[PDB]
């Protein structure tokens, strides 16, 4: 488990932005820990560690900040990446999934053949909130029959009550930093 | 310090191309196969990396959205910050931003000021060098921020669309690692 030091030197590294993107949400701004080499690599081995000995197959990151944290996971593990795209963006035979939006609705895909019976999925994302992406992409997981448990994020807003949420749909979030707030 | 022929050909086996996507006519070369490998994946970022690992890179540039995928390991390669760019209104903190031509009409891409200062040596990474529209927005992005770049690595160069050419008239030295004929 990640020690002290560590985790206050991530949670450190993230910049909050006042009334940002409307009045009364204080924003967990993630692209100051990018731009950190030493909060990022720290961030990803931390995450490779948690999962080391998960027996993983394939990691999922949804578009884009998705793809910032489960790819490199992906290349820690050893182990493939899958994207869960915006719809109209994967070229071959995808399925669907919707969700919502903070104003309307919208759609996650898949590849039908990037997961398959026996596989074990990982899926990392960024920052969990309401969980609604997470839970649209984990029905995108099942419904290929790959099996996912484990969901990891960098934050997690935990006055949302997003990992209450996940847990009440078989996955266990484990998140490097908690911030307070909506 | 050079990419074998079993390297570069794994790699280029490892790229499924789907005819009439995304309009008819053409033949999209689709890089997600290669994701799904982890050889090829973990193979495609060491050479991306091995190539820049002396050149004294400061930071990457990755664009949205298929780039992040290897501009950000390259970043981690390289052990340097990783700056994404973005479609408009994704970025929170002040921006500047750049226009560039789609098959029809335009679209944007934005950086955080803060991410490039005077001094920075930028590397660009993208999955796909086609025309290059995206790259030169970008270039002019870092520039705009007294960045220094000279450099743009790829996983896929279509060498028939004269990307390469065009972004050697700005000063960018392309590095791809799968040629595809084709548009
Ligand atoms: N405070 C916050 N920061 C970042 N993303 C959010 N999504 C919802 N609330 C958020
Ligand atoms: N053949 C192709 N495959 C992928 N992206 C492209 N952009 C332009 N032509 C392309
Ligand atoms: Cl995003
Ligand atoms: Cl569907
Ligand atoms: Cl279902
Ligand atoms: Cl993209
Ligand atoms: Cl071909
Ligand atoms: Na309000
Ligand atoms: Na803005």
């Amino acid at each position: 488990t990640a020690t002290a030091q560590q985790l206050e030197y991530l949670k450190n590294s993230i910049k909050s932005i006042q009334d940002y993107p409307k009045p009364g949400i204080l924003f967990r701004d993630v692209t100051s820990l990018l731009e950190d080499p030493k909060a990022y690599a720290l961030s990803i081995d931390l995450l490779v560690e948690r999962y080391k000995n998960a027996g993983i197959t394939k990691v999922v990151g949804t578009e884009a900040r998705g793809f910032l944290f489960g790819a490199p996971v992906a290349l820690g593990l050893g182990v493939g990446f899958v994207p869960v795209r915006k719809p109209g963006k994967l070229p071959r035979e995808t399925i669907s999934e919707t969700y919502d939006l903070e104003y309307g609705t919208d759609q996650l895909e898949i590849h039908v053949d990037a997961i398959k019976p026996g596989d074990k999925v990982l899926v990392v994302d960024d920052l969990l909130a309401t969980g609604g992406t997470i839970e649209a992409t984990v029905k995108l997981i099942r419904r290929l029959g790959g099996e996912v448990a484990d969901a990891a994020f960098i934050i997690n807003l935990f006055d949302l009550g997003g990992e209450q949420r996940l847990e009440k749909q078989g996955i266990t979030s484990y998140s490097l930093v908690p911030f307070p707030g909506h």
